[PDB]
């Protein structure tokens, strides 16, 4: 019973978009535009002021790894037991962590800055290249055999990097193999080829 | 040898929410300390997953960042909410909390002087959340969400406290947040622990500015 509030972007929806799609799920999608937002009603009725927004029949959540976390537990996507639930949580901030880095290049120093944030790229990356090396030769997922949402959310991280600076996952082929095995997963492969996905910009400044 | 071990500098900084959380529920950890000087030799820096701090020991598990192992003491301590939809809700919090405690950190490391008064006027706005989802919990009465303690209490807790020391009074505007800070901060453990050497003798961050 889903529902996504949030603006014509794919921005911290896609991981959760990609979610919803691999696992089979359907869900409503409500947009909003620049002046709905703008006027003042839905923003003055958000918990924190902001989007997305997200209904899960009764039940009203903010806030990106929120929905991604509540979604892991509902379907089964955090982990076998608690230490592996621990794992996918340390995966999924490392992300946020890096996330939170893109965004503000993107929105606030793109120009100058850009030169800087490539050169530090590869540093960023190398943990999830480690922790891959580390759970059976990289074979499988983020944290032991199963997907789990740290995965959706780290998968749309690469791809957006790979989109600011093209080549960046060549120096890590635990990463790159992993990209492209999730990738071809079947529904996923057909919401990243479908116009929902493609015909999105990443960000809001059409910055990527 | 206690099961748990927080490794980190000799600040509250991130760790003084995960310290409540454990001292309010009455478990030993060791702390082991981190110098500048050790820090800055390097060594350290190369063996922390993300190289940073906090680095945090059960057993043998190694958790890095901070909210994670809160999630890893709220789930195997039963403070992550009764059913699937209070979890929920704890999270929220909590992603709450982490949103503000980054912007205060962004402030008091990167901007102090300039921002600070831009920063405590804009405060009000980013702290209504919290006593709405008060007003909505059992009147305010209880804790922020459901009716046992969860680890976003602990987190809520802290970034409350601090807030108080950059901006005294800011609870004033809100009734439910100042009974709700009084209320927890009068927990036996939790009150001891927040009167003792270890947490009063730590500086909140690391520059000194507070
Ligand atoms: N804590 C973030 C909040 C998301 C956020 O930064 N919101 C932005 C768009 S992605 C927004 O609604 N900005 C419009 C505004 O602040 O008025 C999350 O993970 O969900
Ligand atoms: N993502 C943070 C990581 C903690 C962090 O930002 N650590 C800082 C100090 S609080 C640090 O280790 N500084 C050393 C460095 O950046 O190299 C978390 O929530 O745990």
């Amino acid at each position: 019973p889903y529902t996504v509030v949030y603006f014509p972007v794919r921005g911290r929806c896609a991981a959760l978009r990609m979610l919803l799609a691999d696992q089979g799920q359907s869900w409503k999608e409500e947009v909003v535009t620049v002046e709905t937002w703008q006027e003042g009603s839905l923003k003055a009725s958000c918990l924190y002021g902001q989007l997305p927004k997200f209904q899960d029949g009764d039940l009203t959540l903010y806030q990106s790894n929120t929905i991604l976390r509540h979604l892991g537990r509902t379907l089964g996507l955090y982990g076998k037991d608690q230490q592996e639930a621990a794992l996918v949580d340390m995966v999924n901030d490392g992300v946020e962590d890096l996330r939170c880095k893109y965004i503000s290049l993107i929105y606030t120093n793109y120009e100058a800055g850009k030169d800087d944030y490539v050169k530090a790229l590869p540093g960023q990356l190398k943990p999830f290249e480690t922790l891959l090396s580390q759970n059976q030769g990289g074979k499988t997922f983020i944290v032991g055999d199963q997907i789990s949402f740290a995965d959706y959310n780290l998968l749309d991280l690469l791809l957006i990097h790979e989109v600011l600076a093209p080549g960046c996952l060549d120096a890590f082929p635990l990463l790159s193999a992993y990209v492209g095995r999730l990738s071809a997963r079947p529904k996923l492969k057909a919401f990243l080829a479908s116009p929902e996905y493609v015909n999105l910009p990443i960000n809001g400044n059409g910055k990527q």
